[PDB]
């Protein structure tokens, strides 16, 4: 379950909230989904729900499904979402993201 950590009223309110240059204001950061505003421990628990089968790491292949953990309409990431996420998360890896490299991005 993800509700135990995130909020059903914050997740959907954060999806189409930071998709603009004026949409992500000081207020948008306060009403964020919560992940980016969570403690260094629960975040990793939120990344274990993205992986396909938690084989260890999440390559660009399974990264294109990042829009599946939040929304159920967005097919898969594109030439901007997966890049701005992978190149932003993958820090202690190589062509993929795990846990230590995940929370290091959410907290940002």
């Amino acid at each position: 379950a993800i509700t135990d950590i995130l909020s059903a009223k914050d997740i959907e309110s954060a999806l189409s909230s930071c998709q603009a240059a004026d949409s992500f204001n000081y207020k948008s950061f306060f009403s964020t989904v919560g992940l980016s505003s969570k403690t260094p421990d629960q975040i990793k628990k939120v990344f274990g729900i993205l992986d396909q089968d938690k084989s260890g790491f999440i390559e660009e292949e399974e990264l294109q499904l990042f829009l599946k953990n939040f929304s159920s309409s967005a097919r898969v990431l594109t030439s901007a979402e997966t890049k701005a996420f992978l190149a932003a998360g993958d820090t202690d890896g190589d062509g993929k993201i795990g846990v230590e490299e995940f929370q290091s991005l959410v907290k940002a």
